[PDB]
């Protein structure tokens, strides 16, 4: 692919001139979609989306006469009667309803557009990776087929083999690429409430997600034993079985910890690992790498170290899985345990 470095009419330069027009699409995005740049319900929805896109693909199927998925082909928003209908993809029709007039004025990809707002949205998150985005994804043409997302209550050795057929992931990429549930919250598996964070910040890029899966689960936050979840350790904070379960497996378990209080390692691997998933179908040496459009992620506010234990949680508390090194000794934050507030989605989530 012939780059030409160019300089926008913003005054910004980017690494090839077709890159200028997203400077359009990110101002309408940051101010129509997030509300001012927002780390928000449709911020999460919109990273949740890349996934849901782009692991839909199978070269096993490939490999037995069938249509497997194209990856990161925009199917989803192309086929959204199809594909939002699928269990696995439950809630996502309304952010690609919230998201699709976007692409139509302004004339981009489907499957460009997804990979975009995936990364702009991470970029409005504090602690977020530098993201990257790159552009030259063709519009699907066939749906992809059902059972390709995994689904809470599958097993470890389902998502495991999973991911590993459709990118060639391993065990310890399917760790680094759960780091999303950081910024995350679930609208329909409790059927009684809606916005319930995975982890104590979710407006926050950090590793909490990995140090509260690893507490004990005392309770469920709304009603009890709904298909694939599991007690948590905080009110207002929902656990899923498959995030319970590949936190304790021995394969992921010593990965799993390994973000506990190292922000460089969970900064670098899930920014790695977000790009591998938007190149999913693709041929990376034909993509044009448009990242300079992309904002600047911002550092975490305030004082307070890079993990720690919520309140009313100490290192008792820990359910050790690793067996090469310690869980690390964490600050507890002062007071009462506090429950975790809840993120009311759109109509439709
Ligand atoms: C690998 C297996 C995974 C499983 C089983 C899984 C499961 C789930 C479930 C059950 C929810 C709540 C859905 C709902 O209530 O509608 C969810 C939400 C979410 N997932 Fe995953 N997930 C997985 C991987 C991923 C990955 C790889 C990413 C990102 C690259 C991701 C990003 C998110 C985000 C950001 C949300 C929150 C959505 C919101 O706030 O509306 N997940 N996940
Ligand atoms: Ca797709
Ligand atoms: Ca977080």
């Amino acid at each position: 692919v012939i780059e030409k470095r160019a300089t926008c009419s913003n005054g910004k330069t980017v690494g090839d001139a077709s890159c200028c027009a997203w400077f359009d699409v990110l101002d309408d995005i940051q101010q129509n979609l997030f509300h001012g740049g927002q780390c928000g319900a449709e911020a999460h929805e919109s990273i949740r989306l890349v996934f849901h896109d782009s692991i839909a693909i199978s070269p096993a199927m490939e490999a037995q006469g069938k249509f497997g998925g194209g990856g990161a082909d925009g199917s989803i928003m192309i086929f959204d009667d199809i594909e939002t209908a699928f269990h696995p993809n439950i809630g996502l029709d309304e952010i690609v309803k919230l998201q699709k007039p976007f692409v139509q004025k302004h004339g981009v990809t489907p499957g460009d557009f997804i990979a975009f707002a995936g990364a702009v949205a991470l970029s409005n998150c504090p602690g977020a990776p530098q993201m990257n985005f790159f552009t030259g994804r063709a519009p699907a043409t066939q749906p992809a087929p059902d059972g390709l997302v995994p689904e809470p209550f599958h097993t470890v050795d389902q998502i495991i083999n999973r991911v590993n057929d459709a990118g060639e992931f391993d065990e310890l990429e399917l760790v680094w690429m759960l780091s999303a549930h950081s910024v995350a919250a679930v609208n329909d598996v409790d059927p009684t409430v809606q916005g319930l964070p995975f982890d104590s910040t979710p407006g926050i890029f950090d590793s909490q997600f990995f140090v509260e899966t690893q507490l004990r689960g005392t309770a469920f936050p709304g009603s009890g034993g709904n298909q694939g979840e599991v007690e948590s350790p905080l009110p207002g904070e929902i656990r899923i079985q498959s995030d319970h379960t590949i936190a304790r497996d021995s394969r992921t378990a010593c990965e799993w910890q390994s973000f506990v209080n190292n922000q460089s390692k969970l900064v670098d691997d899930f920014q790695f690992i977000f790009l591998a998933l938007t190149q999913l179908g693709q041929d990376p040496n034909a993509m044009t790498d448009c990242s300079d459009v992309i904002p600047q992620s911002k550092p975490i506010p305030g004082n307070l170290p890079f993990s720690f234990f919520p309140a009313g949680k100490t290192i008792k508390d820990v359910e050790q899985a690793c067996a090469e090194t310690p869980f690390p000794t964490l600050t507890t934050l002062p007071g009462p345990e506090t429950s975790v507030q809840r993120i009311p989605p759109p109509p439709g989530a």
